[PDB]
């Protein structure tokens, strides 16, 4: 009975906003650690671990949109970091691209977890264009510095959120959609682990498609009614936000978890949809969970890795 030890890590302001709304979810098993230069924001936090980094170095101010700060920040404080993340089996650190801390300091968080040998994912956005070509650059720095540093990468390019708005849709409401690719990929993990499914899978199986392996996708879908397996599975596999699109894959876990009603026709129909944009080659690890506690509904949850 192995019980994989799931830690989320925002660093920087859009990151620790990021945890904050998720903490308002009140997410059970995981560990939440804020990280930040600003020690206003910080006080501020709802996570349980709260990490000051650099004070010696920005008096307690935020690193003032330089990543140098950011960087030698979490060097400063890398004994701390060191101990926030002990026992992790999986780290989440999610952080905003293109400001000081987030940008410097969000590589530093990932090497020390992937050292210390957790599976370590990122989950970073990138500045919306009105932010000036600056801060895209500073912040495409920082993505490779991520990239070079994590497991996997998942990118939400900011951009995208003007995508799924109005001209009224409130600023806050624009972010939570931003926060719930965060929120459904820990959760998802976080259902795998716990439930024993009829064909099952579990942390190992996460290790062998996301360790080591470049960008990634972790998509949900829910679905009912005809058609609902591929409605599901075309869901999981589309969100507007995500910079890396499915095409290419070479790697994906994914699951189907519905009713007694869940055909077996239906859950090749919703593996065909994944597989037709995947690699001829790719891995698929393919796991079922029978919820008698649902009717007509199926969910329909994607990993894809890669490219
Ligand atoms: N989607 C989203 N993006 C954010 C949020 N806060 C900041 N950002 C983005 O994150 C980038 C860096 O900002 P921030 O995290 O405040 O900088 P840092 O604290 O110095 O790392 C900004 O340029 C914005 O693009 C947020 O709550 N949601
Ligand atoms: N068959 C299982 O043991 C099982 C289970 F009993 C519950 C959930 C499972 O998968 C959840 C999942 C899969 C891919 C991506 C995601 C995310 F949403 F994170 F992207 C979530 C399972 F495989
Ligand atoms: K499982």
């Amino acid at each position: 009975g192995h019980m994989a030890t799931l830690k989320v890590i925002g660093v920087g302001g859009g990151g620790n906003n990021a945890v904050n709304r998720m903490i308002d979810h009140g997410m059970n098993n995981v560990e939440f650690i804020a990280i930040n230069t600003d020690g206003q924001a910080l006080n501020l936090s709802k996570a349980e671990s709260k990490i000051q980094i650099g004070e010696k170095l920005t008096r307690g101010l935020g690193a003032g949109a330089n990543p140098e700060i950011g960087k030698k920040a979490a060097e400063e404080s890398r004994e701390q970091i060191e101990d926030a993340i002990q026992g992790a089996d999986m780290v989440f650190v999610t952080s905003g691209m293109g400001g000081g801390t987030g940008t410097g300091a969000a590589p530093v968080v990932a090497k020390i977890a992937k050292e210390m040998g957790a599976l370590t994912v990122g989950v970073v956005t990138r500045p919306f264009s009105f932010e000036g070509r600056k801060r895209q650059t500073q912040a495409a720095a920082g993505v490779e510095a991520m990239k070079a540093a994590v497991d996997t990468l998942i990118v939400i390019p900011n951009d995208r959120l003007l995508d799924i708005v109005d001209k009224s849709t409130p600023m806050m409401e624009a972010f939570k959609e931003a926060d719930n690719v965060l929120r459904q990929g820990v959760q998802g993990i976080s259902d795998l682990i716990a439930v024993s499914g009829e064909v099952n899978l579990d942390f190992a199986d996460v290790k062998t498609i996301m360790s080591n392996q470049g960008s990634a996708l972790m998509g949900i879908g829910v679905s009912s009614g005809e058609n609902r397996a591929v409605e599901a599975a075309k869901k999981a596999i589309s969100s507007p936000l995500l910079e890396t699109s499915i095409v290419g894959a070479q790697g994906v876990l994914m699951n189907i978890t519905g009713g007694e009603s869940l055909s077996l026709f239906e859950a090749q129909e919703a593996a065909d949809i994944v597989q037709d944009a995947a690699d001829e080659d790719v891995n698929m690890i393919f796991g079922t969970v029978i919820n008698p506690e649902l009717q007509d509904e199926i969910v329909v949850t994607v990993i894809a890795t890669g490219f």
